[PDB]
Order: C-alpha cells, then sequence, then structure tokens
C-alpha cells in the first residue's frame, strides 16, 4: 500500500534532508576557503569536495524512483522529492563534471587576479577592479583616462577567458539536457516555477521602459554639456564609460553632473561617514540594528567571529565581488565583503544582510526548503531596507544628512537619483540572461557572440563600448556573475518585487498614505517597524517550502509579480521628466551602434 510508503518516505526524507545540509556544509566550507584565498590547492580541494557531493546526488536522484512519490497525499512530501530529482551539473558524467568544475574556477580565479596598469604611471601594474579600478570609474571626469580603464579591464577580465566560456556553454547545455531542459535557460527558469514567467517580465519591462528612454534621453543631454559633442552624440548610443560604472548598470555615480537640480542639495554622505570614523564593522553594526529595530533577527556570535569584512592586506588574492554564506547548521552564516566606506556601500552591507536574515529565518526548514522562494525573493529581502536606508529621513536620523531642505527640487533630485540606480538597472539585468539564455539556447553561432552581446545592450539600454570591439574581444564575461556562472534574472525580479515588498512593508509601517503629501513613498523609513518586520518573518521563515505566490502572499496577501509599485514609486518623476524633455525639446531614442563590427 501507498499509505505505509507514504510514512517511511517522510522519515526517509527527514534523514535524507539532515544528510544533504551535512555534505553541503563541508563543500561550503571548501568553497568559502577557496574565495577567501585563492591557491591552486585550495581550488583542487573545493572541486574535489564538490566531486564527491555530486556523486551523492545523483544517488540520491536514483533513489527517488523507489518511492511512488508522484501517487502521494502529501503536496509538502511531493514537493521535496521533485526538489530531490533535480540534479543540475550532477547530472553530469564524473569527468565531466570536473571539467566543467576546473572551468568554472578558470573562470573566476582569471576575474579575480585581473591587475591594470595606471594610466598616468605604466611601472604601477597593480590595480584590481576592486577597489581601483572602480575608484577611478566612479570618479574620473576624463573620458580618455576612463576609456583606458574600460579597455584594459574587457581585455583581461572578458577576452581572456573565451574558450573557457565556450566550454562552459557546451557543458551547461550536456547538463541541462541530462535532466531534460532543452538549455541552461530553462533550467535556470524553472526556478520561478512558472511557464509564462519570461512574458510576464516582457509585459512588466515594456511598461517601464518609455520612463527608462526618458532617463536615457535627459542623461545623454547633461553629457553633451559635460563632455561636449565630440564625446557624446545627440542621437547615438551613451559612450558607456562616461556613465559611473564599469558595467553601466546604475548610473548613480555621476549624479553630481546629471542631477536635475544643480544648486539643491544631492544626497552623498560617504564624506560625512568619513568624518564621522566609520569602520566597516560600524556598518555591519548598523545594518544589524536595522534588522533588529525591526524586530527581526540579531546576527549570530559565528557571523562577528568568522565574516571577512574587509580587504586582507597580505599579499593574497581572493574573490571581492561581495557574498553571503549560509553553511547550514544553526547560525554558522557569514559575509565576505571588501567593504569601503562610501554610500554606495552602506547600501551593500544590507543588501548582504537581507541574505543572512533569510538564512536565519528558514534554518529550522529542512534542507530543500533553506533557500529563497524564488532568487529573486533573495536578492530583493535587503533592498527593500536599502531603499529606506537611501532616504533623506533615513540619513538625517542617523546623522549622516545635515543642513537638508526638502523641497520640491531636492526631492525631484533624489526620485532621478534613486532612478538612475532603479530604473536604469533594469535593461541591464534583463540582457545579461537574455544574452546567455541565447548563447544556451544555440540561437547565436560562435562567430557571432560578442557581437549578439554588444547588441543587446543597445537595444535594450542604448549604450555602447568607449571603442570599437570585433569578434577578436569577448566582452561579457568581464562582468563578475558571466564568469562566475551566477544566474542574473534574480535581480531583474528583485528590482521589481522589491518596491511591492517596500510599498506594503510603508503602508503596515504608517509611513506610506497615496491620499497624504506628508507620506510619499519616496521618503519612507521602515527603521523600527514591527509590523514591517512581522510580515518579512511571515514571509521568510516559509524558505522555498511552497511557491513564490505563497511567500508573497503572506508578505501582503498579493499574488502576483506587478510593475505597478516600481511605477507609482516614480509617479512624480515621470510627470517632471517627460515635462523638462519638451521643455529643453531633448533627443530621446538612439541610432544603431557602430561599435562592434562583425
Ligand atoms: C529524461 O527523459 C528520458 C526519456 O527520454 C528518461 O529516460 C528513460 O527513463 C525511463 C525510466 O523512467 C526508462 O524506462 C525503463 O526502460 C527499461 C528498458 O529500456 C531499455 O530500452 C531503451 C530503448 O532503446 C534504451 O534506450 C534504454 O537504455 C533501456 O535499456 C525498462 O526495463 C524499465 O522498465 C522497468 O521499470 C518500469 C517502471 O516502473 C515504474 O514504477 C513501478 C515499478 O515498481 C511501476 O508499478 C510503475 O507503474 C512505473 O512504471 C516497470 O514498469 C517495469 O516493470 C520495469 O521494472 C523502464 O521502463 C527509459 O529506458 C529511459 N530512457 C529512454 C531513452 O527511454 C529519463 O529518465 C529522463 N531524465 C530525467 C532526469 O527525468
Ligand atoms: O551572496 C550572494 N549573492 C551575491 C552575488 C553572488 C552570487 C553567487 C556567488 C557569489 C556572489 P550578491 O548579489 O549579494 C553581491 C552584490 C550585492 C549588491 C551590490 C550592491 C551594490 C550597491 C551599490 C553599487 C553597486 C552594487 N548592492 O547589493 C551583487 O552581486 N549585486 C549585483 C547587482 C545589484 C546592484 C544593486 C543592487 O541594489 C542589487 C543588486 C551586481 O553587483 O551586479 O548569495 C545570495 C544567496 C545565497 C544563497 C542562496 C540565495 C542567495
Ligand atoms: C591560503 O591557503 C594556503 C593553501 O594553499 C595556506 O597555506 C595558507 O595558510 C592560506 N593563507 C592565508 C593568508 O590564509
Ligand atoms: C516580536 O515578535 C514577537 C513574536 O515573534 C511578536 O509577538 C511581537 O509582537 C514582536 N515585538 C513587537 C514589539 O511587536
Ligand atoms: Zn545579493
Amino acid at each position: 500500500a501507498l499509505v505505509k510508503e507514504e510514512i517511511q518516505a517522510k522519515e526517509y526524507l527527514e534523514n535524507l534532508n539532515k544528510e544533504l545540509a551535512k555534505r553541503t556544509n563541508v563543500e561550503t566550507e571548501a568553497a568559502w576557503a577557496y574565495g577567501s584565498n585563492i591557491t591552486d590547492e585550495n581550488e583542487k580541494k573545493k572541486n574535489e569536495i564538490s566531486a564527491e557531493l555530486a556523486k551523492f546526488m545523483k544517488e540520491v536522484a536514483s533513489d527517488t524512483t523507489k518511492f511512488q512519490w508522484r501517487s502521494y497525499q502529501s503536496e509538502d512530501l511531493k514537493r521535496q522529492f521533485k526538489a530531490l530529482t533535480k540534479l543540475g551539473y550532477a547530472a553530469l558524467p564524473e569527468d565531466d563534471y570536473a571539467e566543467l568544475l576546473d572551468t568554472l574556477s578558470a573562470m573566476e580565479s582569471n576575474f579575480a587576479k585581473v591587475k591594470v596598469c595606471d594610466y598616468k604611471d605604466s611601472t604601477k601594474c597593480d590595480l584590481a577592479l576592486d577597489p581601483e579600478i572602480e575608484e577611478v570609474i566612479s570618479k574620473s571626469r576624463d573620458h580618455e583616462e576612463l576609456a583606458y580603464y574600460w579597455r584594459e579591464f574587457y581585455d583581461k577580465a572578458g577576452t581572456a577567458v573565451r574558450s573557457q566560456f565556450e566550454r562552459y556553454v557546451e557543458l551547461n547545455t550536456k547538463a541541462a539536457k541530462l535532466n531534460n531542459f532543452t538549455s541552461g535557460a530553462e533550467a535556470w527558469l524553472d526556478e520561478y516555477e512558472d511557464d509564462t514567467f519570461e512574458q510576464q517580465l516582457e509585459d512588466i519591462f515594456a511598461d517601464i521602459r518609455p520612463l527608462y528612454q526618458q532617463i536615457h534621453g535627459y542623461v545623454r543631454f547633461r553629457l553633451r554639456k559635460h563632455y561636449g559633442d565630440a564625446v557624446v552624440s545627440e542621437t547615438g548610443p551613451i559612450p558607456m564609460h562616461l556613465l559611473g560604472n564599469m558595467w553601466a548598470q546604475q548610473w548613480s555615480e555621476i549624479a553630481d553632473i546629471v542631477s536635475p537640480f544643480p544648486e539643491k542639495p544631492l544626497v552623498d554622505v560617504s564624506a560625512e561617514m568619513e568624518k564621522q570614523g566609520y569602520t566597516p564593522l560600524k556598518m555591519f553594526q548598523m545594518g544589524d540594528d536595522f534588522f533588529t529595530s525591526m524586530n527581526l533577527t540579531k546576527l549570530p556570535q559565528d557571523f562577528w567571529d568568522k565574516s571577512i569584512i574587509e580587504k586582507p592586506t597580505d599579499g593574497r588574492d581572493l574573490v571581492c565581488h561581495a557574498s553571503a554564506w549560509d553553511f547550514y547548521l544553526t547560525d554558522d552564516v557569514r559575509i565576505k565583503q571588501c567593504t569601503r566606506v562610501t554610500q554606495d556601500q552602506l547600501f551593500t552591507v544590507h543588501h548582504e544582510l537581507g541574505h543572512i536574515q533569510y538564512f536565519l529565518q528558514y534554518q529550522h526548514q529542512p534542507f530543500v526548503y533553506r533557500t529563497g522562494a524564488n532568487p529573486g525573493f533573495h536578492e530583493a529581502v535587503g533592498d527593500v531596507l536599502s531603499l529606506s536606508v537611501s532616504t533623506p529621513k533615513h540619513l538625517e536620523k542617523i546623522g549622516l544628512l545635515k543642513d537638508y531642505v526638502r523641497d520640491d527640487e531636492a526631492r525631484i533630485n533624489q526620485l532621478f537619483l534613486t532612478a538612475l540606480d532603479k530604473i536604469v538597472f533594469l535593461p541591464f539585468a534583463f540582457t545579461m540572461d537574455k544574452y546567455r539564455w541565447s548563447l544556451f539556447r544555440g540561437e547565436v553561432d560562435k562567430a557571432n557572440w560578442n557581437c549578439a552581446f554588444w547588441k543587446l545592450r543597445d537595444e535594450y539600454s542604448g549604450i555602447e563600448p568607449p571603442v570599437v570591439r570585433s569578434e577578436k574581444d569577448f566582452d561579457a564575461p568581464a562582468k563578475y556573475h558571466i564568469s562566475a556562472d551566477v544566474e542574473y534574472l534574480r535581480y531583474l525580479v528583485s528590482f521589481i518585487i522589491q518596491f511591492q515588498f517596500y510599498k506594503s512593508a510603508c503602508i503596515k509601517a504608517g509611513q506610506y498614505d497615496p491620499d497624504n503629501v506628508e507620506l510619499p513613498l519616496d521618503n519612507c523609513d521602515i527603521y523600527g517597524s514591527a509590523a514591517a518586520g512581522a510580515a518579512f518573518h511571515n514571509m521568510l521563515s516559509m524558505g522555498a517550502s511552497k511557491p513564490w505566490p505563497d511567500a508573497l502572499e503572506a508578505f501582503n496577501g498579493e499574488r502576483i509579480m506587478s510593475g505597478k509599485a516600481i511605477a507609482e514609486y516614480f509617479e512624480p518623476l515621470r510627470v517632471w521628466l517627460e515635462a523638462e524633455n519638451i521643455k529643453n525639446n531633448v533627443h530621446i531614442g538612439w541610432t544603431t551602434s557602430n561599435k562592434c563590427v562583425s
């Protein structure tokens, strides 16, 4: 009978989950050691442990077939079994899997070890993306210096790993097919448990695109005044090196030159942070307080004892790209961040602690449920906090923003500043996976791989490289997530749903009322709101125990991903900006780039 078997299956899963947690802990420790300290020895060990765990998961997947799990009464038991049948890369033959792991570490270590020569001193060649090159990209307003660093970085982080990247695409596809997905794209998209999810994102992106065009237009207008028409054309894509960021994913670093009201306050608290003697530790402590102020969980002692919150000053190599780690025990959670004392880094700290909070909130769950309701939820949690941290309201409370008058013009400056990060990023994030999906699905010949990348960056974002690229270059792996094989759609989803979360949390905190000019959504601070916190607790404690619409329902009673909340946030900006572009006769739209030669 199935009644007796379903009772046995329940005990089988209970023991197996605990075993998976314990085995993954060993892999996670080895991965943590590699990322904190990149050596051939640590690579070998990371990859050998993973291979062992891969082998064990194969065995588990095979063992699921001895249970009639699809026949069971429990949706919960069925959901857990379904999770165990999904092997990912672990479906590959032993040798193929090992080759893949060597390929991935080759790519991530290459990215992490990139060094460029100083623009002004080619004897000094120890400049790393983080912090040296990123400091320049964000601060320099010398367009030739900007273009020099762009070309050096992209040549070393991108083109250098073309053949490894090709091999990864093959093995990624092979793995997906061994799981009976058409490609890696369907493998990634499976995490969202919704067969119309791509179309949903297309619909939502289409609604926000006109606002992005207006922002793009206005920024291009303002850059022309700064750099002149020789550097920036009216009708062409924006030279991406002028946008304050190596990938042009967010443009807030050039707010000083494109802000709507240059003679009104622009929030940039980096200087005050330094003046008040802030450290990385202080920044994490403040993030902690934010979470505990909402009646959420305080960081445990293991976090403080084991996290790395500053770039090491010994000679070593490591992955500085920030990350949050769950070791699947109790309270062993850590962050690795090469923290700097700046405004953007304060937001990052809160973002990462959102990951840590999710880990702590679902650690009581069975292992297979110890992850986000979908990858987007995990990325959204901390960003909901960063939105209120970013408000003048909050920055005044913590004494980082002084003598701030919030008149109508300063409001527009702050809305635009936020848009430069929140709206600008949407097309960027969409293209990161549109590109990889197209490679995974076999839609682009290998001979056209680099111009397929720049073509998407043009079509959706209206940016282009500073210099002519060709199919001799290979520019995509210059983005961390592309070198490190991290699905990027999570972030598009996060930037949409975080405003659904933020809006609802602000309403619960009494911080937003649409019909009250004193409680605007763009100045809501949820700090200290236990109502807000309760919503977070209800959602986050579920982990992946239910499909994501049930997790959203737990937060605010909604079950649909919607662009309504983000549009609602920026509606005051849209009205103002549309009128400002008309007043200044701003050209909108762009010609096709001439920057990637076939
Ligand atoms: C991805 O899709 C793949 C298909 O495209 C799929 O691969 C198939 O998985 C099947 C197992 O689910 C497998 O079916 C078995 O076939 C055996 C012999 O087939 C040979 O010939 C093939 C044709 O050329 C070769 O290609 C193969 O290499 C094979 O050598 C059968 O002997 C076998 O049977 C036994 O099992 C069934 C299943 O029983 C189930 O459970 C209970 C049993 O207790 C039943 O009561 C219940 O009703 C249910 O049926 C028994 O019914 C039967 O009595 C035997 O005991 C079985 O049918 C198939 O061979 C395989 N490949 C292909 C190409 O077809 C992958 O599994 C998919 N991957 C993932 C990750 O999902
Ligand atoms: O550590 C991660 N993820 C990190 C990436 C990563 C994935 C896999 C392995 C290693 C690392 P991140 O996105 O926190 C690491 C960071 C976060 C960040 C940066 C910023 C930020 C703020 C101001 C300026 C520039 C950046 N804000 O937040 C990240 O990857 N951010 C994205 C995009 C992003 C930008 C802004 C933002 O608000 C949110 C996201 C990027 O850098 O491209 O894992 C989370 C996790 C773990 C287990 C299960 C589910 C989820
Ligand atoms: C880095 O790992 C190596 C193993 O290759 C080890 O010998 C060394 O102790 C580690 N270095 C640091 C600074 O932790
Ligand atoms: C904190 O959480 C508890 C239960 O976890 C809840 O009952 C209580 O309302 C919360 N604290 C406050 C001040 O609301
Ligand atoms: Zn993240």
